[PDB]
């Protein structure tokens, strides 16, 4: 029972990174069912990274050998998580990757939106993780990677985010990534819908997806 001490460090976002953040949020898009594919994409990745690694070191499954995504609506809480199995993030991976350094694309994706390109183009400028925000006020990245402890990063935009141990449900290895939805973007908690996207764009995904429905 006696209080606990967690650690929290709050970062700024590089400066185009806000700025892409901000263009995200604050105009309207159609098509913004493509952040489903976005998400399943940087899973997909971080399963190849394992995998291959454990060629190399058998012993990087030890902390679980199933390599998959999982998909969880929860119509309760208004959140969609996508978790996998794949490498997971180092505290400095979160930090360096997620939102503090500059990425080579973010200006031509922002010129390329200001010209009235489809928001499904932002995969090929490096900065896809981003289309989490077309349809979530509020992301929360847990994650655990081999060499590492488990970390939650967290970012209701507005220029910061946050990092700090974590010390909810033991993950064993891999990124979960919950998605908290606005209000008017609640259709992707239901089943047929989610069913739907995935078959759409994310049928040549090389792991098996599960999808987990209440009830
Ligand atoms: N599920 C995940 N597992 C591990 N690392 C991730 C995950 N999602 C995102 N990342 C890291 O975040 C980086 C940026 O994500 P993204 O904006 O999709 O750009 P990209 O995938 O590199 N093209 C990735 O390159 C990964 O390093
Ligand atoms: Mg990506």
């Amino acid at each position: 029972q006696p209080m606990e001490e967690e650690e929290v460090e709050t970062f700024a976002f590089q400066a185009e990174i806000a700025q892409l953040m901000s263009l995200i949020i604050n105009t309207f898009y159609s098509n913004k069912e493509i952040f489903l594919r976005e998400l399943i994409s940087n899973s997909s990745d971080a399963l190849d990274k394992i995998r291959y690694e454990s060629l190399t070191d058998p012993s990087k499954l030890d902390s679980g050998k199933e390599l998959h995504i999982n998909l969880i609506p929860n119509k309760q809480d208004r959140t969609l998580t996508i978790v996998d199995t794949g490498i997971g993030m180092t505290k400095a991976d979160l930090i360096n990757n997620l939102g503090t350094i500059a990425k080579s694309g973010t200006k031509a994706f922002m010129e390329a939106l200001q010209a009235g390109a489809d928001i499904s183009m932002i995969g090929q400028f490096g900065v896809g993780f981003y289309s989490a925000y077309l349809v979530a006020e509020k992301v929360t990245v847990i994650t655990k990677h081999n060499d590492d402890e488990q970390y939650a990063w967290e970012s209701s935009a507005g220029g910061s985010f946050t990092v700090r141990t974590d010390t909810g449900e033991p993950m064993g290895r891999g990124t979960k990534v919950i998605l908290h939805l606005k209000e008017d973007q609640t259709e992707y908690l239901e089943e047929r819908r989610i069913k739907e996207i995935v078959k759409k764009h994310s049928q040549f995904i090389g792991y098996p997806i599960t999808l987990f429905v209440e009830k």
